């Protein structure tokens, strides 16, 4: 057993059972919201990092057993997660030419 940050030592990981859940919420709402808000830069400033404390009740109500450390430091993975698909339909070069239903 070990515990305390220092090092190379990298962190354990959360729950991975939230983190997959954190994701069918997280994922909807933060493409809802990036999709839009664009002539507002605060307009959307709001709109991301309120998921932040919407997800963590929508969550830790879930899983009343899981710690609310696991709720929060899962999110932050899911999020990164989903901004970088995001990114493979704006600011991107060649993403990947299509030949049928790109949508379906």
């Amino acid at each position: 057993g070990s515990s305390g940050s220092s090092g190379p030592q990298k962190i354990f990981t959360p729950s991975a059972e939230i983190v997959k859940y954190t994701k069918i919420i997280a994922m909807e709402k933060l493409y809802a919201v990036f999709t839009d808000y664009e002539h507002d830069k605060v307009s959307r400033d709001e709109a991301v990092n309120k998921i932040r404390l919407d997800t963590e009740e929508h969550l830790k109500e879930k899983f009343p057993e899981v710690d609310q450390f696991e709720i929060i430091e899962s999110f932050n993975i899911v999020a990164k997660e989903v901004f970088r698909s995001i990114i493979l339909n704006e600011y991107k070069r060649c993403d990947g030419r299509d030949s049928g239903p790109s949508s379906g």
